[PDB]
């Protein structure tokens, strides 16, 4: 009882009182009429430390949205954003969407305090309902938590973005540590009782919902399958009243000398301890499950060891600078580069014949073996980019329809020492993409050999090493050219496999806009991409000349689109070393085309030793 009086007088201090709960009750109604005039189908449910009044007296507001089937989740969050930008009643709105739970961050102007609007998040709603329930059943249950959770935030446990547990983790410790007690104060709901049950089977059931003090599970629209309930209480009618400071001085000594944090499971459905070999997950750090969500790990959100470490010896303790301004004769100078950029390093027409020649040796050596056999080139041979010393890209192909054809190739004495240089359908699509948006322009040519030999004088443009390929660069370029404010070519697509020049002027309505010499767009993409265009927010697409956040296609971690290959991420190998050396290369590039210098241009310009 003496560490019983203790914890409520906490409970006083942190602890979440009525005047509190109708206070965010009323931040729901004035969401309420916000949301109206746009969304009047739409509700909102409360849900979060509020309902189950287990967090501290300032905690956030956690507010969810619900909207019918027709409706999309990305929908309503757009459109709840502009609802609350426009209000005066709320301020320092934000849009951090790219979260593992996609929510707007608003602060309200009276009281100060941060709602997160949730979108279509049942598991967490249905969640609160749990946790709300057993408070009220459980008076213990609610100095427990609080005082849990107050000593984790002395010792900065509690932070998820400092990679801290999650608030909402803190009360299933508390709630699993009661279960596991010998003379149990709360019941399970999943057990052995149920017929036919067994711990190999476990992840089939699920607790659909909670109704009249009572859990409702199914196993695996109503269906005629295997179902129960069980009490959320159990039904004892002279169990010793135990003060409740003694459930959390024991509380520590449970989770640091008896319970292995290191090599269990906690789950509050069932008694029987659960290893990490039964769900197949890590024994480094700890793990934790959520009833509703039994997929729910713990383990993502913590990855730091010492942190692991740290939360075990808390409880023990308890128990681009500006650049000069462009001068003409110096821009003169950066498109004579380019223009000798691209007449120096352009395969000539020996070089064309001789990878026809190629392709036809090729086919017909195929043929020996697989007759029938059809191939055709693509790449950077006929994008429209030519390259020389360049990959000769091939797409396999037999009409009427790798480890057999590579045994063939063995036979064949030349295999190439002369020049020493399957169904890749779309790759022939981007080529001929490729193709038309070079022929529009020769400033797109031009840009387009200089960022080659750019990538190339750089060391970057390797698959192996992880960085971003030439087709990427080759569609970033592309980008640059139809993203500024006077576009220079316009979008193809708005003017297979599951995926979709002389009359342009007629259509497009802003051909011949820009007038500027192609120095100033070379120097002007380094300016776009290392100071104007964020990596971070937007993707680079041709696709549509409209913005693309990284959101909508939870590419959440540069980050480059094929323009008929939509799922396909082409930097998804991209190590952060690898972005950061490509960052550095950009920042060079920029310095070094930047700055005028009078007096002395291929040899200084492009220096691999300066560049890196």
């Amino acid at each position: 009882n003496a560490v019983g009086i203790a914890i409520d007088k906490v409970v006083q201090e942190f602890g979440l009182h009525n005047e509190n709960l109708e206070q965010r009750l009323e931040i729901k109604r004035i969401m309420e009429n916000v949301f109206q005039h746009k969304l009047p189908d739409c509700s909102l449910r409360l849900y979060g430390s509020s309902c189950s009044r287990l967090g501290f007296k300032n905690s956030d507001v956690n507010i969810d949205i619900q909207f019918p089937a027709i409706m999309s989740q990305p929908d309503v969050l757009l459109l709840v954003q502009e609802c609350l930008k426009n209000s005066d009643s709320f301020i320092d709105v934000d849009a951090d969407f790219h979260a593992r739970v996609p929510v707007v961050v608003c602060r309200e102007k009276q009281s100060g305090l941060l709602c997160k609007v949730s979108a279509g998040n049942e598991n967490a709603c249905l969640t609160t309902k749990h946790l709300t329930a057993l408070g009220k059943l459980e008076p213990k249950l609610v100095p427990l938590v609080i005082a849990f959770r107050y000593w984790a935030k002395l010792c900065s446990i509690d932070r998820p973005e400092e990679g801290g547990l999650p608030p909402y983790v803190f009360a299933l410790m508390a709630i699993f540590f009661l279960q596991q007690r010998k003379e149990p104060l709360l019941p399970v709901y999943l057990g052995s009782w149920i017929e036919g049950f067994s711990l190999s089977k476990l992840g089939n059931f699920n607790l659909q919902d909670i109704e009249k003090d009572v859990v409702i599970w199914e196993h695996t629209r109503e269906t005629p399958i295997k179902r129960g309930q069980v009490s959320l209480i159990l039904d004892v009618k002279h169990q010793p009243s135990v003060p409740v400071g003694q459930l959390w001085v024991e509380l520590l000594r449970f989770y640091a000398l008896e319970f292995n944090l290191a090599d269990l499971v906690i789950s509050i459905r069932v008694k029987e301890l659960v290893s990490r070999e039964l769900k197949d997950w890590p024994k480094k750090r700890i793990a934790i499950e959520d009833p509703y969500s039994v997929k729910r790990n713990v383990a993502r959100t913590l990855n730091s060891q010492p942190v692991f470490e740290y939360i075990l010896h808390c409880l023990r303790t308890t128990y681009l600078e500006p650049l000069p301004p462009l001068t003409p004769k110096f821009l003169n100078i950066l498109d004579q580069v380019c223009i000798q950029c691209y007449k120096d390093f352009s395969p000539t027409i020996i070089e064309d014949q001789a990878r026809e020649h190629i392709r036809q040796n090729l086919e017909s050596f195929i043929r020996q073996d697989f007759p029938g056999t059809k191939l055709s080139l693509f790449g950077s041979s006929k994008n429209g980019f030519g390259f020389k010393q360049s990959d000769l890209d091939v797409c396999m192909t037999i009409n009427g329809l790798i480890e057999e054809l590579a045994r063939v190739l063995r036979k064949h004495s030349g295999l190439h020492l002369r020049s020493g240089l399957l169904y890749n359908t779309l790759a022939l699509h981007n080529t001929r993409l490729l193709s038309a948006y070079s022929a529009i322009d020769p400033r797109v040519k031009y840009l387009c050999y200089t960022m080659k030999v750019f990538t190339k004088m750089c060391d970057i443009g390797d698959a192996s090493r992880g960085s971003l390929s030439s087709y990427a660069y080759t569609l970033m370029v592309l980008y640059f050219l139809q993203q500024r404010n006077p576009p220079v070519i316009p979008v193809l697509q708005e003017i297979v496999d599951g995926w979709n020049i002389d009359e342009l002027p007629t259509y497009w309505s802003e051909c011949g806009k820009n007038t500027e010499s192609v120095g100033q767009l070379w120097l002007g993409l380094l300016r776009f991409y290392t100071e104007e265009f964020d990596f971070k927010e937007h993707v680079i697409s041709i696709r549509r000349k409209s913005l693309l956040t990284t959101f909508k296609k939870q590419w959440t971690s540069i980050v480059i689109e094929d323009p008929f290959d939509l799922n396909h991420n082409l930097g998804a190998g991209l190590s952060r070393k690898m972005t950061n050396f490509i960052m550095k290369a950009f920042i060079n590039g920029r310095r070094v085309f930047g700055i005028p210098v009078k007096g002395f241009k291929m040899e200084y310009f492009f220096d691999p030793d300066v560049l890196t």
